[PDB]
C-alpha cells in the first residue's frame, strides 16, 4: 500500500533524526523489535497509543507521524460543475443570505483553498461606507480573486478607512493577509456577481505559523522587519544580518575596509549602499548579497487590476493560446494568474509545463479538453464549463478546443528557499530527500 | 485549565472556518453530539483519532492539520544538565564492536536542532581514509554542523564516491551537506577518546514542505532541484525557471525588456551573463524581484572543514565581555552561524546578546557559567555547568557571566528567509495579531 509504505519511511526518518536504531525505539517505546520493523516496512500502521508514547519521551510532535495521502495519483484532479452545484451552501450575514459558496477543485496535497462565492447582497450605490456591506476583519492568508459580473470589492486600508473597487468581468485583485474585505453585487446587474477566489498561506501557515506561534508576542513580532519602502527595507536587512554576525562595528569596519564614517551613514540611512558595496558587506557578514537585497520595490497592500490593463500575447510561437496577465505582486513572485483564450484542435502535443501548483477553472461557455503526461502515461479528459482542476507542478500539459480558462499558479512551500536548498543538496539525492528508505547506517 | 486542549480546540475551530462549516454543521456532518463539538473547541476534552478519521474522510482536511505543537520551553530558555545527557546515553555497535556513544543534549519540540553528543569508541592505527575499521553511514537528511574535541578523524566521501579523511583536533569544525556519507573515529595513541558535538538540524526541507514534495512523482519532484553547480550555471537555471513561470514567449520577453533576440539568446545559452542593471530589467518583465533571479555569490563545497587556526576572532561588545571565534559556516545556509565564545565578564548587568535565530549552547569549558535573560516580561537566571546544554528561543535578550567557554550554534529555522520577508510585508502589528489568535480561548 502506498500509504503504509510512505508511513513507514516517515517513521524511519523520525528515528534517524533522533539517532535511534529500531532496537533502541523498541525498548524506549516498550514494544517488540519486530513491531517496530513491521511499521518501518509498512506491514502495519503505527497506532496512536504508540505515537503518544513517542511524543511523551522524545522531542517529537504528533503532527510528524501523520503523512498526507495522494488524492491526485494521475497528476491532475478534476471536479465537475455538477459536483460543485451539489456542494452549494448559503452564508447569512445580518440575518439575510449574503454569499452562495461552492466547492471547486482542490487536493489534500496542494496548499490552496479555492472559493466560488456568488454575491447575493445588492447595493444601490458605490459607497464604501454602505451599511449593506457585511465586512470580515481579514484572514491570515493570501487571497487572489477573479471577478465575474458587476462585483463591488470593498477593503480597508491600514488606517481603517474603507475603500471600494468597482469591478467587472475580467478584473482581478490580490490582498495582503489580514486585509478586511467583502463583496456585493451592484444593483441593476443582469445577474448576481461572482468571484473565483484562491486562498493560500504560502510561507505563513502550517508548521511555519506553529514555529512562530510558540514564540512570545514580543519575540515573534521582531521577525517582521521595516519593509515600508525600499530604503527602509535595505536598512532593516543590513541591521538583521549585522546582528546575526555578532560583529562589532569596528570589526565590521576592518573587515570591509569601510571607514567608521561610511559605516555610520549606512546604519543611519544617510547613504544607501551601492550594489558593489553590498557585495563587500555580504561577504563580511558571511551571507549572500541576495540575502541583503530588498525587493526592488514595495507593493501596495491591495493590488487591483482591471482587464484593460492585462497585457496579452500568443503562446507559443505557433499560436495555440492567448495569455492574459491578471493581477500580480512582486511580494509573491511565485503567484501567477492568467486568462487563457484557447483556440487549438485536439492534439497530443504537450506545450505547457510550469514548476508550480495550478488551479484551473473553465470560465467560458464551451467545453475544452486537457491532455497531460504523468508517470510515463498520457491522459485525455474533458473540462466542461464550470469544471475545475488541480494540476501538479511540472506536469506537461495542454488545453485544446475553443474557449476560455482561468489559470492560477502558486508556489506552495517548495518554490523559493526550499527549492534553493534542494538545489544545493543535488538532484541526485532528491528521492532520499523526499522520503527516506534507508536507515542512516 | 489545560493550555494544550485550549489551543487544540482553537485549532479545530480554525479548521471548520477554512472549510466553511459552523460548529452546528460539524456536529451534523460528523454525526456527533454538538456538546462534544463544543467541548473540543472550548478545550474541555481532546479530540479523538476516530473523529479525525471521519473528518478526513468527508472533508478536504488532513490528519496532520488537527495536531499542533506544544511549547516545551515556556521560560524562553531550556537547559539540559550533563546528568540528563548521561541518562540518555546509548552505546551503538558497528561490525560487532562498540563504535559510538550517543548522548542527547538540549533540544525542544519548538527548535529544529537534533544535537548529539557522540564519543568515538573506535580507534584506528592509521589515517588512511579507506581504513576498513571506519564504519560509514549512507548520509542523512539533516544538515550537520560538527565541533571536534580531541583527536578525531573525520571521514567523508566526495561527490564521486571517493573516500577522504580530515585530521581534526580540538576547536576544529566542519559542515557537511545532507546525504553526504561520513563517519568518525579516534586516532590510536590519543590520551582519551575523540569527541564530537554533532549539531544536526533541518532547515527548509522538513515538515510540511517534505509532505508537499512527497506527494509528487520523482520526475516531477526532481525538477525543483536546479543546476547550482557553479555561479554561472545557477544564474541560467534561475533565469530559465522564472521565465517558465511567466509563460512568456521569447519574442514577448524581448519586446518587454527591449532586448534583442540575439542578446536574449546569449543569456539562455550561457554565452553572456546578465549584468545587475540587465537583471533588474529582466526581473521587472518577469514580475519577480532581481533578488529572485540572483544565485548565491558562489557555490560552496559540499564539505566545509575549518581548523581552529583559521577562525577569525574579535572582542564583543565594545565593553569586552566576550571573545567570539568564527567557526565553520557555508553561504548555502546564510542563517547558520557557529561560534566559540570565551566569556570573561563578572559585573555587568546588561543583557548584551540578542539574535533572531534559534540557538544551541554547550558549555565546552571546565567552569560553570551564569545565563541571564528576559522572556514574557520575566527575568531569569540559571547556571550552565560544564557539560550542560541550552536552547534559546529567537530574539531572547541574554548574556553569559563568569569565566569560561561555550559552543554556540545559531540556525534560522522555518521562519528566517522567505517566511520572514512575507511577515515583514504583513507588518509587525498583524504578526502580533496572528500569534494572538492562536492563544484565544473560545
Ligand atoms: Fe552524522
Amino acid at each position: 500500500d502506498s500509504y503504509l509504505i510512505r508511513s513507514g519511511n516517515n517513521f524511519l526518518g523520525i528515528l534517524n533524526d533522533i539517532k535511534r536504531r529500531p532496537e533502541d525505539a523498541a525498548n524506549e517505546l516498550g514494544v517488540s523489535i519486530e513491531e517496530i520493523n513491521s511499521i518501518i516496512s509498512g506491514k502495519q500502521k503505527i497506532s496512536p497509543s504508540l505515537i503518544e508514547k513517542a511524543v511523551n519521551i522524545w522531542p517529537v510532535n504528533e503532527r510528524d507521524f501523520y503523512i498526507v495521502s495522494d488524492d491526485c495519483s494521475s497528476g491532475i484532479l478534476i471536479m465537475t460543475s455538477q459536483d460543485s452545484i451539489k456542494s452549494s451552501r448559503i452564508m447569512e450575514r445580518a440575518g439575510k443570505p449574503y454569499y452562495e459558496y461552492r466547492d471547486t477543485a482542490m487536493s489534500k496535497t496542494a496548499p490552496f483553498r479555492p472559493e466560488w462565492i456568488l454575491e447575493l447582497c445588492k447595493v444601490e450605490n458605490n459607497d464604501p461606507e454602505n451599511p449593506k456591506a457585511q465586512w470580515n476583519n481579514g484572514h491570515f492568508m493570501h487571497q487572489f480573486t477573479y471577478f465575474i459580473g458587476e462585483v463591488n470589492f470593498y477593503y480597508k486600508d491600514p488606517e481603517g478607512k474603507k475603500h471600494v473597487a468597482i469591478m467587472n468581468t475580467g478584473d482581478s485583485m490580490y490582498i495582503t493577509p489580514f486585509t478586511p474585505h467583502t463583496f456585493t453585487t451592484r444593483d441593476g446587474a443582469s445577474q448576481n456577481g461572482l468571484i473565483l477566489a484562491l486562498t493560500y498561506g504560502s510561507k505563513l501557515t502550517g508548521d511555519i505559523q506553529q514555529e512562530l506561534s510558540s514564540l512570545s508576542l514580543d519575540c515573534g513580532s521582531q521577525y517582521a522587519l521595516d519593509f515600508t519602502n525600499h530604503e527602509n527595507a535595505s536598512l532593516s536587512l543590513l541591521e538583521y544580518y549585522f546582528e546575526l554576525s555578532n560583529l562589532t562595528k569596528e570589526k565590521f569596519a576592518k573587515r570591509t575596509n569601510f571607514s567608521m564614517e561610511t559605516l555610520a551613514d549606512f546604519f543611519t540611512k544617510k547613504k544607501l549602499p551601492t550594489f558593489d558595496e553590498l557585495k563587500i558587506i555580504a561577504k563580511a557578514l558571511n551571507v549572500n548579497s541576495r540575502d541583503l537585497m530588498p525587493n526592488d520595490l514595495t507593493e501596495s497592500k491591495v493590488i487591483v487590476k482591471t482587464h484593460d490593463q492585462c497585457d496579452h500575447w500568443k503562446y507559443p510561437e505557433s499560436g495555440n493560446y492567448e495569455f492574459y496577465e491578471l493581477a500580480s505582486t512582486t511580494a509573491l513572485p511565485h503567484s501567477k494568474a492568467f486568462e487563457i483564450d484557447v483556440s487549438s484542435s485536439e492534439d497530443l502535443n504537450l506545450d505547457l509545463k510550469v514548476g508550480l501548483h495550478q488551479y484551473v477553472y473553465n470560465i467560458g461557455d464551451s467545453a475544452l479538453t486537457i491532455n497531460w503526461n504523468y508517470e510515463n502515461k498520457t491522459y485525455q479528459k474533458s473540462l466542461n464549463p464550470g469544471d475545475s482542476a488541480y494540476i501538479k507542478p511540472f506536469v506537461p500539459h495542454n488545453f485544446r478546443g475553443n474557449g476560455k480558462i482561468l489559470i492560477l499558479r502558486i508556489g506552495g512551500k517548495i518554490s523559493g528557499d526550499s527549492q534553493r536548498e534542494l538545489s544545493f543538496v543535488g538532484r541526485e539525492n532528491t528521492q532520499r530527500a523526499i522520503s527516506e528508505t534507508m536507515q542512516w547506517f
